[PDB]
């Protein structure tokens, strides 16, 4: 029989969503080389992930539209394009499944699509096929959108520091913590916050959902509460895979520079690429860099270089490096960086954990809130920058906490105990191992 089991993936087509979906697919393309895999992002998305890569037979890529109309010009916020592509629609959706029909020469057996891409859901429907979910955010933020009325009523009456102790397992996470995203009624609220806000409705309707983060981390009452939730949970590991990965001139040097600094001293810093900090945050978190003395890496955008107080860069050059561009994943696994500044982005979270460092949040945006709370109350693998923003004086308390203070010791310790349950989630016998498996053979049985 000719093997006819073809896959249609929708990843949401932006920046942070993109790799681990192609890494996902990556490994599932590599273990059913007999199967179609076919990639439908838009023309941006598709030059962010296949500009310089090589890519196996069986997956192909295809090009839908990104809702943007020629001569439009989107504004300078986050959610603008967002918004315009989850517009265009299931119809847009189809009109990508109709191009990997026409190679392929086969019918669509099974959609794997980004959970924000609800939409794809409709079109899974349509074709009689199974729809696969996948989660690339914060494992803890799906419970969130079961309990959407509590939330609310609970941020609109309660305290900012009152606990949600209404979510199993997640009893740790406050008020505070919630995205504002969901809680936006009228005016404020997006196509996009309205589309992660009907999650609740649409995760149940999925065939499985798929979560890129390791299982034996999660609180497993919040694990046993999804699971009550959706028809299947799997979780992958979100390691990359060989093929994921393109090498990189540290232009830098950086790796070398760290070589040459002692275990565990030097402050790691990034706010990833979608966050602008306010500009007097960035000029606090210099000043507190400078003044605390420890040795540093920044990577900052290079727009960022000309509010830098006067001289920092120079003053600091003996000691520390403010970049453009590092290799994250080396940085990170390397020996000398002793903690993380971080926005708490799920693939930065997922690198530092994986790798022993302790982290310093200051969450921006989005789930971060939630990340940031996991780390600090939960894990307790770092803390929330005391003050909530970062100013010069707190900043400089918290990396003299996680670097040097004996008070900082349980939060290093609990570091390298959660890098031991990764290192163990990520072997032959972890479950994510036999979850891989299964999600491999819903595919199969397609």
């Amino acid at each position: 029989m000719k093997n006819k089991q073809h896959v249609a993936i929708f990843p949401f087509p932006f920046g942070s969503h993109l790799p681990p979906l192609l890494n996902l697919v990556l490994k599932l393309a590599h273990i059913a080389p007999n199967t179609s895999f076919s990639f439908i992002g838009t023309h941006s998305s598709n030059a962010f992930l296949f500009t310089k890569r090589h890519i196996p037979n069986n997956i192909r890529v295809f090009t839908i539209s990104d809702g943007i109309p020629e001569g439009h010009v989107p504004a300078n916020n986050p959610i603008e394009k967002l918004d315009l592509f989850l517009s265009t629609g299931p119809d847009n959706l189809r009109k990508g499944i109709e191009l990997a029909v026409a190679e392929t020469k086969q019918s669509v057996t099974c959609i794997i699509a980004d959970a924000f891409v609800t939409s794809s859901l409709l079109v899974a429907q349509t074709l009689n096929v199974p729809w696969i979910a996948f989660w690339p955010n914060v494992s803890c933020s799906l419970s969130l959108y079961f309990n959407i009325d509590l939330i609310r009523d609970k941020c609109s009456k309660d305290a900012k520091n009152a606990t949600l102790d209404f979510l199993p397992g997640l009893s740790k996470l406050r008020v505070e913590d919630v995205p504002q995203d969901m809680l936006d009624v009228g005016e404020k609220e997006t196509l996009f916050s309205r589309t992660l806000n009907s999650l609740g409705v649409v995760l149940p309707q999925a065939k499985a959902v798929v979560v890129n983060f390791f299982a034996e981390l999660d609180p497993p009452l919040f694990v046993k509460y999804m699971r009550s939730k959706l028809q299947s949970l799997l979780y992958v590991v979100p390691l990359p895979c060989p093929q994921l990965l393109l090498p990189e001139i540290d232009s830098n040097g950086c790796l070398s520079w760290l070589d040459s600094k002692s275990s565990r001293s030097v402050a790691y810093v990034c706010f990833g690429t979608v966050v602008s900090p306010p500009p007097q945050e960035v000029v606090a978190v210099a000043e507190a860099l400078e003044e605390s003395g420890f040795p540093f890496v920044w990577a900052l955008k290079e727009s960022l270089l000309s509010i830098l107080p006067k001289g920092f860069v120079e003053r600091t050059s003996t000691r520390g490096k403010v970049v453009s561009w590092v290799p994250q994943s080396h940085v990170l696994s390397h020996g000398s960086v002793g903690v993380f500044v971080t926005h708490c982005g799920a693939n930065s979270v997922m690198e530092s954990v994986s790798n022993g460092v302790p982290m310093i949040c200051r969450p921006f945006f989005g789930d971060q809130g939630i990340a940031a709370r996991v780390i600090q109350d939960i894990w307790e693998v770092g803390v929330i920058v005391e003050g909530k923003v970062f100013t010069k004086n707190g900043f400089v308390k918290s990396l003299n906490l996680i670097l040097v203070q004996e008070d900082g010791k349980k939060i290093r310790d609990n570091a390298l105990k959660v890098k031991q349950i990764v290192q163990d989630a990520v072997g032959p016998h972890g479950q994510a191992a036999e979850d891989f498996n299964t999600l491999v053979e819903v595919i199969s049985s397609s």
